[PDB]
């Protein structure tokens, strides 16, 4: 344990410049955005993967879901798999993957079932653990407890002032506690997360 709270960041193209070495002191893990649906890979995916690999920061990937159901769900799962492969092509080694499911684009069907199809596909293709992210309220109102996956990543921001505020109303493994973090290494607001030491170990690949 520590007098300092465990700190995990998540970043995307919205953090176009990051002093990666400047994260090493306080940050235990970083999750980077892989892709938005089948529309695009995140524009900073490779930059961030290379930057984190450079300094030996353990990291993972999250996919922002936009799937329609059916084959599109699988095609989106393949975006995340492809992003994972792209990182490995650059020599980097992500240790955890995530489905970020916080809006619904399904033409028909059930959110739990389609999230499950996505997660099963990614796990089956890669052998890497795959967790699930959503805000507290969205998670409850879409029955996300019924999805089987490897890590509950739950957002609840409270006053959203860069420091921990209101906790999620449901159990969590990783808690995204603000979207307005301030750290010297990143000019832009950044999402900040915390978790137990056991969950940090899990993120890092056990």
């Amino acid at each position: 344990g520590s007098h300092m709270m465990v700190l995990v960041l998540d970043i995307s193209k919205w953090q176009p410049t990051v002093n990666y070495s400047g994260l090493k002191e306080d940050v235990g893990f970083v999750v980077i955005r892989s892709s938005n649906g089948t529309q695009k890979y995140d524009e900073r995916l490779e930059q961030h993967a290379k930057g984190l690999d450079k300094v030996g920061m353990p990291f993972g990937l999250y996919h922002y879901a936009l799937f329609e159901g059916g084959q599109d769900t699988i095609n989106e799962a393949n975006m995340l798999v492809s992003a994972y492969k792209k990182c490995r092509q650059l020599g980097a080694e992500p240790t955890f993957l995530f489905l970020d499911y916080e809006e619904v684009k399904l033409k028909s069907g059930n959110v739990v079932n389609e999230c499950q199809r996505f997660i099963d596909h990614v796990k089956g293709q890669t052998g890497v653990k795959v967790g699930l992210y959503a805000g507290d309220s969205f998670w409850k109102t879409h029955d996300l407890d019924k999805v089987k996956h490897d890590l509950r990543w739950v957002a609840r921001y409270g006053v959203d002032n860069g420091k921990p505020s209101t906790k999620p109303s449901i159990p969590y493994d990783l808690w995204q506690y603000t979207s307005k973090g301030r750290i010297k290494a990143i000019a832009s607001p950044v999402d900040m997360n915390t978790c137990s030491s056991d969950i940090l170990n899990k993120l890092k690949g056990s």
